[PDB]
């Protein structure tokens, strides 16, 4: 169909780690699904010792919100760059075809907005990110990325075509940060975004992140902000990394079905311990919880997780199952 | 079945690179398979110039021994932490479900042991590793990991369901080491394990290994300690990397059938030149030798292999096959 | 068949990024396909500020030329090392079986040549590279690698066995460079290849490239040297990385069908945003262009691409398609 003649619907986005309400399988025909995002440059505290990042975001969060459509829908995004920001921005959708993913059609200076439509003709999770000419990696590593999820119209399927369903989706964006230090060995704090640029590029070129965080900060997805589930619930874990490889893992769980390259027309793999999200992509894993307790969800380069920040928690309620795991003898003196 | 009512068998572990005797396909029903491992902290010489590592091991080796069961069996491990060690330890099994892979149920201080049971309900090679709260990557990178192999009850299969069989299994654990240097440019030698901690964490956070070794040392799997095979023999090469990505390769061979994500319910890929083991996982490759000679088996980041240590040898006996490869003209002056 | 009795054909190689003319599906039976390559050591300017590399090449280019045969053919390569070079060289073919991929049979000192035959019995793209004993990574990272493509005799196929065809093939070799700096912070320029060795090994061991280039230089595949296509044309993008992982991506496009591990007997994946070439391998992607414009083809570690060099351009002619993408509202003041 011709999109100019199709029904339009508007979606209200929600902040990560939640994902806006949506259908999996749907009886709906194709639609033009309208979204708006407003860019916010802001200084953020990214660790427990007061380190700040001169950050750049879609909609005020790292990652930006996840946008969900169905295959054959059109995405119609209005991108707003308020006059309170300093930099130009745009958006590149890996789910889109042409014009550098839309970036060439969405260059907005502070004070401007633009509206892009594209056909979401390929199913999968896809990164979107800012990509202004001449300063692409800086905008990405400063926070400007998120996920577009294009569901098959009949929902997710296993390799034999059997339906897969989730009860809850969570979106995790993983951010390799390049925060400069000064000659005193302390992280720098900058009064403006522009002042951070040159020093940050030098750190970037070392390819060594200072921090690697989920969802904007060390510990973002812990404590009151842990992810939650129950025994018996199936969760979809969407993982985006717009710049650098990562290897997600659920400690004490598995990826029951995983699309690590993130593209739902391909059969998923089962029983994964650790999967691989290529830098510049989003992938997705399903898991049905079978044990209660506090899980970790992390990048299984354990230095990247525990030393640099790429780890969160999932608090799961329900009944312990001694068939799956039992302590036969508790720690006690060696006989 | 209820594991409390199933038959128990005990397995005697063997040191890497061998793997304890086991069946592939079996007529046996599910069993509770009992293993014991004893933690040994020890100083190890890890290269040819006398560099030492304040190491931590399961059963005295890097990697720990490979444990082999069949899908539907239960693993029942007694983990012993003698009083001669300095640190607490535990074990996390990626093949297990719940309680942080078992780590929460196996915290043993020096002088203690504990016994864990879990259902091995998913086929594949899976990493196990130590994970004590607050010092997880240090224990892993100091040597505390190995593989659990859960074979399908009817043995390995190709993508069409045809049986695959191996004559010999070898287990290779690859270890990214973070050995500190002092201000004189020499690697540090520490009198105790605890004294090594702070300096090692700083090196870890650079994400640059000093050494990357197979099986505990540069050259571990070379010379008298080369792996061996014959023309016509099919070998299974199990490769674990509990912390960091690697890319195994057999020079002059291939991965005939490879499960790079390591999970046997998924179809393997064929004819691989180089495969990919995500940090935090174990994978497996089958190869049937067709030529004699000394092969290298290595990580094909060739700097990681030849400069940092991640390479071994396979000495293969038998008859050379000029159909597969022939020197037509030996090196000689250019006409 | 016995290769000694088969027909021989000679192929004239062409420089990257082109690939010599070849059939996809063929009615031909197996042949011994003869190639010659001549090693050239030379100083190359690799960036826009005059940095030089003491380089090493097959046939004068980075990468070496792509060699194309069909499964069941034999490759018969004459490798020539002129007396004007300083170092010994050889060749290792990942597509070959035995004798360290051929390296043991092709050790040529300056002034020598050798001829190797092997059976190309496995379909796929495969790296070939130099591997002289004791200095393997140096020769690889200095430029000595390329691709052997072994096509199935009936051409490429999708997961259901349907024929896939390309109109044009391009070959991209990605090179992680390790150029030393002196104490003044400037890149070193060396009068000879041998003088560069020790300093380069120290940089290599940091695992941090100074530059990461396609096809020999920052910007090699841009401007007059951009890749070209038209709307409606299907291109095969061959990507080799003999030493280090990379993650190819076509901005504004996709991998329609991708063999990221590069082995054509395995089913390809569809709709990829970003794929993964393991260090030590070659992979291949098909894409049919649907929009005109200047695309980027890059490594989607965006620092590696935009800061270090791993990016090129594809200039595509034809008609813009507003169904796939349309600017609904151009950048304008915020209402
Ligand atoms: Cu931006
Ligand atoms: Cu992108
Ligand atoms: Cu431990
Ligand atoms: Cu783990
Ligand atoms: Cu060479
Ligand atoms: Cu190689």
């Amino acid at each position: 169909q011709d999109a100019d003649k199709l029904p339009h619907t508007k979606v209200t986005l929600v902040a990560p780690p939640q994902v806006h309400p949506h259908e999996q399988a749907t009886k709906s025909g194709p639609k033009v699904v309208e979204f708006t995002m407003t860019i916010e440059e802001k200084k953020m505290v990214i660790d427990d010792k007061g380190t700040t990042l001169q950050a750049m975001t879609f909609n005020g969060s790292m990652p930006g919100p996840t946008l969900v459509v169905h295959e054959g829908d059109y995405v119609q995004l209005t991108l707003v760059n308020p006059a309170t920001n300093a930099m130009p921005h745009n958006v590149e959708f890996h789910g889109a075809t042409g014009a550098l993913g839309g970036a060439k059609l969405t260059n907005v200076n502070p004070g401007e907005q633009a509206t892009l439509r594209f056909k979401a003709d390929r199913s999968g999770t896809f990164v979107y990110h800012c990509a202004p000419e001449g300063m692409v990696p800086w905008h990405v590593v400063s926070g400007m990325s998120g996920t577009l999820m294009v569901l098959p119209r009949d929902g997710l399927k296993d390799p034999q075509g059997k339906p897969l369903h989730y009860d809850r989706a969570y979106t995790i964006g993983e951010f390799d940060l390049y925060i400069p230090k000064g000659p005193d060995g302390k992280y720098k704090d900058y009064a403006t975004l522009a002042e951070s640029y040159g020093d940050t590029v030098q750190v970037m070129r070392t390819l060594t992140p200072s921090h690697i965080v989920f969802n904007g900060k060390v510990g973002a997805l812990t404590g009151a902000n842990a992810l939650t589930a129950k025994v018996g619930e199936t969760v979809l874990l969407i993982h985006s990394q717009a710049n650098r490889d990562t290897r997600p893992h659920l400690i004490g769980g598995h990826g029951d079905w995983v699309w690590e390259t993130g593209k739902f027309a391909n059969p998923p793999q089962r029983d994964l311990e650790t999967w691989f999200i290529r830098g510049g992509s989003a992938g997705a894993a399903l898991y049905t919880f079978k044990q209660p307790g506090v899980y970790a969800y992390l990048n299984h380069n354990l230095i990247e997780a525990f030393e640099l920040g790429a780890a969160g928690h999932i608090k799961v309620e329900g009944k312990w199952n001694d068939d799956l795991m039992k302590q036969i003898k508790a720690p006690a003196p060696i006989p």
